């Protein structure tokens, strides 16, 4: 009753806006009647290959927390709404990793799976990111942020080698199944980058490494009332995400003290700013390492500069700019970027990507 | 009519809360009747030396943008509500600088001047901070943030030597006067710190320096409906305010490129993170310099650690904590502090310090 009312309302708003941007104003009338009859006949409607493709781009454009939005219209949209089996999903996910990686020259992509029908999911992806390291406890091993999912995977028959960098397997559930299935990732498909420093040879003693491509797989893509709970996407890393957060946070890998040791500085006094110096050297190491192995990565200054250009384009296009200052500012030298010196409207505009409840935990 | 209604309401709320904290609950009844008759007789009321003293502390405690709130109850309250002449104000301001500086061992203080009566100010301070450098244009000279006030001072007969560090004179207006008066600051009263690096000798070639004590003099102190438009206060500097903002912002002294030059690094590539390395070395220089000259200063890690202790105390006292995340996080290595990893309620609670319109511009 009310669900068939919200759907139609969001559909009218989307088709008008989407079609307007595609230089498509006259086809709006004939497309909305087809949609009205489809919602009455079945209870939902199916997007065309052009609608969801541009819808996915519009969603990226509206992502307040993303600094890489300048590249919104270049998104590689892979249509996999035809998957029916677990093998279809597994291969589609494998394909995503492969085509997105592109031997290092990362391609911003998104794979669209079947959306929810009567509020129930067709495909449910458990992984936060397709490629991600496991986490364990006694004393900290691996990535702490992955603990709950690791435990869930282990309750399904999977077992990790308990190193600091164990690749979590792909884990997802199909409609009709009570428990999810899992598949170990083929190593030939995952690029990993060992972290080394351009001037400091001892840096390799830390034996740090990270994976080349971040593929968020647990967010819901909302386009015109249609909920794509399963639609993995990826960009390339901004150095700061790895060297200032993933490897730096006390609740993550917490490596600043060990970094200070190999670069030769004391951790005795905050006034020496050892954490700041450690952060700079660790972050320099990350950018140098990815570049050296031929894997795309961007530094926060270049990223902010690209984002400034995005702000200008949005103003030129006539569109209102939305953003979350607290996430847009880089965790290192934020005042050195223009983002810090201005304010953003944190309003939510659809289409967009949303958080959804974790099936585990 | 309505003004005599807002005043009484804010007075009841303040006396109850203030007296409650002072272990003063029974004197509330007899204090509020005196205040009610005072508002009817004159149109306002006069705080006791205990009320405004604690009121000034409570205002600091409620300052969402301040990271140094752990020290709220140690504030040195100087009562100068007895000033009538421009000389009285001048000497009180001179006294503030002297006693607050305390030969380097900075004392957090605030001088209270007569508040507003029927909405009109008794004393109006034009300076943003009592001690501050001038700014000029053709090509940038001095501090750009001081340009408008410098121009106003120059329209009153004052002339600066046009160096990058010219001390602005004290400039304030008395009730009954159309234009403000000004007084050059006695150099013997102002401590300045030349910036040098502990390991890099060439750093002195930049010839940078900053003043020892930040004394905000243009904010309005609101306590129980009483508006103290003139109530200069000071703490000690957090290194980041000088080396990451005052000397780093492109719109301020913009020294990062020159810093990179003396420390021996190239400014060619963002991927080398030269701005970040320059920031670390410039900030290390600031902390080392102040410490060397015996002037109080705190690094951002120690400051955040002290602020964490403040959060705990507020929870122990039963008080709701308020804060502005965007200002609490340091401009350098914010993710290395606990502040970055949590959220704050940016609600305004009185008493507090507020912004007021600038008489110049
Ligand atoms: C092209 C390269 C890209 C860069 C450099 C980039 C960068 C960023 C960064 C730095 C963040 C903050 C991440 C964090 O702090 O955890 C972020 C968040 C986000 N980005 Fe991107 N991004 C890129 C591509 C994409 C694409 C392809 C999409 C969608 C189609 C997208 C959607 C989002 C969303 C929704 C968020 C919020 C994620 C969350 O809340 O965890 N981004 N991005
Ligand atoms: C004890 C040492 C103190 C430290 C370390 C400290 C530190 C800070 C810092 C770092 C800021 C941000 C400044 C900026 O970004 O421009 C700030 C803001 C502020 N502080 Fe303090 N503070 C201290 C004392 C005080 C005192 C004594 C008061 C009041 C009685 C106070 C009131 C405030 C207020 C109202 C703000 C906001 C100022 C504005 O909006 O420009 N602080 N403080
Ligand atoms: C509460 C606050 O919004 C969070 O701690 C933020 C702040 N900024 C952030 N920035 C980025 N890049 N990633 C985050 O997870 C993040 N989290
Ligand atoms: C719009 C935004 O609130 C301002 O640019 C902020 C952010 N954080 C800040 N932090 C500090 N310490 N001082 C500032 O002036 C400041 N300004
Ligand atoms: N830069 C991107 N996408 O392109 N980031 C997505 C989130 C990545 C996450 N912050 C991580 O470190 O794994
Ligand atoms: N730390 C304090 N007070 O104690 N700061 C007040 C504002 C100072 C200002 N940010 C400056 O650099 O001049």
């Amino acid at each position: 009753g009310s669900h068939m009312e919200i759907l139609w309302n969001e559909a009218k708003a989307f088709i008008a806006e989407c079609y307007q941007e595609l230089g498509k104003e006259e086809e709006v009338k004939d497309r909305l009647d087809s949609i009205k009859s489809e919602i009455d006949r079945t209870g939902s409607y199916v997007h065309t290959k052009e609608e969801l493709e541009h819808g996915a781009k519009m969603a990226w454009r509206n992502s307040n927390r993303c600094i890489g939005r300048l590249f919104w219209n270049s998104l590689n949209v892979i249509d996999r709404r035809d998957v029916r089996t677990k093998e279809d999903v597994r291969d589609a996910l494998f394909h995503h990793i492969e085509t997105a990686t592109n031997n290092g020259k990362i391609r911003p992509s998104i794979t669209i799976f079947p959306p929810e029908e009567k509020g129930e999911k067709q495909v449910e992806i458990w992984n936060h990111q397709l490629i991600r390291y496991a986490g364990y406890e006694g004393e900290r091993i691996g990535d702490p942020a992955s603990r709950s999912l690791t435990a869930a995977c282990e309750q399904l028959g999977w077992r990790g080698e308990r190193t600091d960098f164990d690749l979590l397997p792909l884990i997802f559930r199909m409609r009709g199944d009570e428990q999810p299935v899992w598949y170990e990732l083929p190593r030939s498909l995952v690029i990993e980058v060992p972290i080394t420093h351009p001037d400091i040879e001892a840096f390799s003693d830390l034996e740090l490494k990270w994976y080349g491509v971040p593929i968020i797989s647990d967010m819901k893509l909302e386009v015109g009332g249609i909920h794509y709970n399963a639609a993995p996407f990826n960009g390339w890393y901004m150095g700061t995400e790895i060297g200032a957060r993933n490897l730096a946070d006390e609740k993550r890998y917490d490596k600043l003290k060990k970094v200070a040791s190999v670069i030769g500085i004391s951790t005795n006094y905050n006034t020496d700013l050892w954490k700041d110096q450690a952060l700079v050297e660790l972050n320099k190491a990350v950018l140098y390492s990815y570049k050296k192995q031929g894997v795309s990565i961007v530094d926060h200054h270049t990223a902010a500069s690209q984002f400034k250009r995005f702000e200008e384009q949005e103003e030129e296009a006539g569109r209102k700019l939305t953003g979350d200052w607290t996430w847009l500012i880089p965790p290192i030298s934020p005042a050195a970027t223009h983002i810090f010196h201005r304010s953003y409207d944190n309003s939510i505009v659809k289409p967009n990507y949303f958080y959804q409840d974790k099936p585990y935990e």
